[PDB]
């Protein structure tokens, strides 16, 4: 069977607990996990021991929090008390976990299930082969020995809008904002970095990603995580919205693809 699990942001309690829910079992089954491994719940060592054991069992997707702990890691970016990346930042594995993690994709797909996976989405700008173009760079500044470069290069709010004409440095801001920050898109699909609320909420003309056609969603269904203020709600046939908060005291919630079944296990928080 297939799993998918939204944001685990160090909750490995639950994590563990919704695997047994399913009964997952390496070998017969294999994980999608939407990133934001790490941060704020107090189990990011565990998580990323649990995760990097699964091998080929688990289909990845870095998000913003697993590269802010790599930017931490390499002493880019300062650590926050309150995201509790210190046990695993001292831990005497840190360096094969981290190494590990910075070498995962940003993007996932299955032709025969025509599944898409990127922790914020899929930008309705970018039609497939230019995302995994996209992904297969930043995946390769990521996995080079320079990779603390890039992880400073990377932080920035422009540019928010998309041509195959960037180069440089705004080329690899962009990819990285849309593949794990995007929420809310301008008409012409034009990234919006500031607001983070639920699409109720937000001020016009802002309208959710994936409101917004884009040829990637029209060919496959696109599952994601990051946006938790989605509670997992609101979302067009092939969306799936899968971050419902666990983190926050919401719940890590689990979909199965074969019947599309979802099973949810409360935040122990
Ligand atoms: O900068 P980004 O890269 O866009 O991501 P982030 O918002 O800073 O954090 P994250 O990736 O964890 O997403 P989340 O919605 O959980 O967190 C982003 C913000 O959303 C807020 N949030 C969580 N649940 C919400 C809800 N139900 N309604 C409104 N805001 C909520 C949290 O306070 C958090 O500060
Ligand atoms: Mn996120
Ligand atoms: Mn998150």
């Amino acid at each position: 069977a297939t799993y998918l699990i939204g944001d685990v942001h160090g909750c490995y309690d639950e994590l563990i607990a919704l695997l047994h829910k399913v009964e997952f079992t390496p070998g017969k089954d294999t994980l999608w996990l939407t990133g934001d491994l790490v941060a704020r719940g107090p189990g990011s060592l565990d998580v990323l021991r649990y995760v990097k054991s699964l091998g080929d069992s688990v289909r990845l997707v870095l998000g913003n929090h697993d590269l802010h702990l790599l930017a931490v890691f390499a002493g880019i970016s300062r650590n926050k008390p309150k995201d509790r990346l210190t046990p695993l930042l001292e831990a005497p594995d840190a360096d094969e976990l981290l190494n590990w993690l910075r070498r995962q994709p940003l993007l996932q797909i299955d032709e025969e299930k025509k599944l898409v996976m990127a922790h914020a989405g899929i930008t309705p700008q970018w039609d497939l082969q230019t995302a995994k173009e996209c992904a297969r760079d930043v995946e390769a500044v990521l996995s080079s020995d320079s990779y603390p470069f890039f992880l400073d290069a990377m932080y920035g709010d422009m540019p928010n809008n998309w041509s195959p004409e960037l180069r440089g440095l705004g080329r690899l801001r962009f990819i990285t904002n849309a593949f794990t920050r995007m929420r809310f898109c301008f008409p012409n699909g034009q990234l919006d970095m500031y607001s983070k609320e639920s699409p109720e909420e937000a001020p016009a003309p802002l309208k959710p990603w994936f409101a917004i056609p884009g040829p990637v969603a029209e060919e496959y269904s696109i599952a994601f995580g990051h946006w938790a203020s989605l509670e997992g709600k609101g979302t067009p046939e092939g969306i799936y919205a899968l971050d419902t908060g666990c983190c926050w005291g919401g719940t890590l919630t689990c979909l199965r693809w074969e019947d599309k079944q979802y099973f949810v296990q409360p935040s122990n928080r």
